[PDB]
């Protein structure tokens, strides 16, 4: 039903998807300045390592300094075939998207890293309190050189 | 409006099949391949290979739930959370999963791992369900060695 209640949920529903198609949408240097999109306190960073441990970066302080990194290590980064699930939270959402670009890690040879990737936004108030990134990190050893593991799955159909 | 009280109605369906797949455990995992459609796939798209092992159809999916009876005994999945969408036939859902490993040619161990699943829909029945999970942990569960990336100049 037409009550403000629902007027306020859906306008702040709004407000929040375009600011994760602005996130995802950022590119080159403006990567610099997308640690505004979060909330002072906000997080944001990678679930899915090999540590099994998530790399979470706090605070938008700590957001801006890691962007000036992940551009040396990821010069040309693109998200694509980029879907944005709204939730019945109208401070959540789920994106499902694939990303490809130049990996630069020291201590590797330059590879292209292409992978699968689910990104989860929490909101509040019309700032990203916390992002998470899950991915295959699997494709990114790949992209390294290193040597991944095998698992033998005998007997299933 | 009809088309909307149809949506809400198929959301509310959808979303009571999503939390009976999410709760099933034991025995009835032999029966869960029935809330698939008939040429439904349900499977893994997170592997070692890069390629998911997609098992395609009711009839699959069920001798496949014979398998993983043995290979994850006692499986049970916790802390889950589901999200609708914007979509009444599409759900996602954020949730912990645990339980013994038993594959041929390793060491049984105990299997833990952060999940992520997709559900689509189609007719009430799921038409296609994704898991995706961070595979290192399954390594580890299997006494498999896993390689450590390193990130040099990554600050704090
Ligand atoms: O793209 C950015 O600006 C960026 C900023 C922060 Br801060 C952390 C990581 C970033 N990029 C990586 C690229 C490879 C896939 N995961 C995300
Ligand atoms: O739990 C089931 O009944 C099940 C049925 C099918 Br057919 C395939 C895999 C199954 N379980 C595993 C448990 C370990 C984490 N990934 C899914």
């Amino acid at each position: 039903e037409n009550t403000s209640e629902n007027r306020a949920q859906v306008a702040a529903r709004q407000h929040n998807r375009k600011i994760v198609e602005q996130y995802m949408h950022t590119r080159g240097e403006a990567r610099l300045k997308r640690h505004l999109l979060f909330t002072e306190d906000g997080v944001g960073g990678l679930w899915t390592t090999d540590s099994g441990q998530p790399i979470a970066i706090r605070g938008r302080e700590k957001l801006g300094e890691h962007a000036v990194w992940s551009l040396q290590c990821f010069p040309d980064w693109v998200w694509t075939d980029i879907q944005i699930f709204e939730t019945q939270d109208p401070n959540w959402f789920w994106v499902e998207c694939r990303g490809e670009g130049a990996i630069v890690f020291p201590g590797y040879p330059r590879g292209q890293y292409r992978n699968h990737f689910l990104h989860s936004f929490r909101f509040e108030n019309g700032l990203i309190k916390e992002q998470r990134e899950f991915m295959n990190p699997c494709e990114q050893f790949r992209s390294l050189g290193i040597e991944v593991p095998e698992v033998r799955r005998d007997g299933l159909p």
